[PDB]
């Protein structure tokens, strides 16, 4: 891999604190860092009231607004905001030259399970409701939106709701348990992600609730009629085999599934583009999935 790559992970490595910290620390945390990637000068921003979900429209002067992602952001349903991902937002618009709805949708522990999924299903909604063609959209989300874009689409699906072209998880979060292999095997490798730290932040999701509940961990979830999924994964990520269980699932229920193993990737890569090569390649790549299934 890249020598990004390798400075990255020594950054990370050498920074990670040295105890467990609060959520408000993560959330101000992942605010700092994400501010180190700044927007470039071309980027449009647009805030508006998805159906009473808080979103962002990212627009970039290629995009098509036929074409619309919505956008599930990560950070374990928890942490997270318009400002954290609206970076990865950007590149995705550009390279599927569409508009990217990135919605600041209720996070735990203040609003638990299922608040999340009812603000992604209400902003799809509303996309449907403001004139938006399931045919020209998509769901995408990293980790725990992911997950929740699993999720979603499930939910969608039951309440007779059209589903869209195609949807993209990017090292989804969908076992809340983390007792897949990786998790004990790959564990160090990567910089992120580790049990502990992983199993609070479900548990704050949960309040509770069965960490199998279909809708917060997808894996149980039935996913037949799912649209064609792109999963793309780090090899070096804790939650590889939550890809790996995914992939596995959904095709199982004649999904169209496409498992992307990126190579000594770590967790969200993708979020340093700005500086990781495999990271733009692997967005690029996203975008073509994309257009492909638009047409
Ligand atoms: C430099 O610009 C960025 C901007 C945002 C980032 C966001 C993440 C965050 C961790 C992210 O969205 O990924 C997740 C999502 C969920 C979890 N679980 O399961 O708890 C763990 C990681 C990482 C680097 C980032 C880098």
């Amino acid at each position: 891999a890249s020598e990004a790559l390798t400075m990255i992970v020594n950054l990370l490595r050498s920074q990670r604190p040295l105890q467990e910290p609060t959520v408000e620390q993560m959330r101000a945390g992942l605010e700092a860092m994400a501010q180190m990637s700044p927007l470039p000068a071309d980027v449009e921003l647009t805030t508006v009231d998805a159906g009473g979900v808080p979103g962002a429209w990212v627009r970039v002067p290629e995009s098509d607004p036929d074409r619309v992602v919505l956008y599930l952001h990560g950070g374990g349903y928890v942490i997270g905001s318009i400002r954290t991902h609206r970076d990865l937002a950007q590149r995705i618009a550009r390279a599927a030259r569409c508009r990217v709805l990135l919605i600041d949708y209720r996070l735990a522990p203040e609003h638990p399970h299922p608040a999340a999924v009812e603000d992604s299903t209400r902003a799809y909604r509303w996309l449907l409701e403001t004139g938006s063609d399931p045919k020209r959209m998509a769901i995408a989300g990293d980790a725990a939106g992911g997950g929740l874009t699993v999720a979603t689409l499930v939910a969608l699906r039951d309440a007779g709701v059209p589903l869209p072209a195609a949807a993209v998880c990017l090292s989804p979060w969908v076992d809340l348990e983390g007792i897949g292999e990786s998790m004990t095997t790959k564990a160090a490798v990567d910089p992120m992600v580790q049990r502990e730290p992983l199993l609070r932040m479900a548990s704050m999701y949960l309040a509770g609730q069965d960490p199998r509940t279909p809708l917060a961990a997808p894996l149980y979830a039935d996913l037949r009629g799912l649209p064609p999924l792109l999963i793309q994964v780090g090899t070096a990520e804790t939650l590889l085999d939550d890809s790996v269980r995914l992939a596995e699932r959904a095709r199982a229920a004649g999904v169209q599934v496409t498992l992307e193993p990126w190579e000594d990737m770590i967790h969200v890569w993708q979020a340093f583009a700005a500086m990781l090569p495999e990271g733009q390649q692997a967005i690029e790549r996203i975008g073509e999935f994309l257009r492909q299934h638009w047409q």
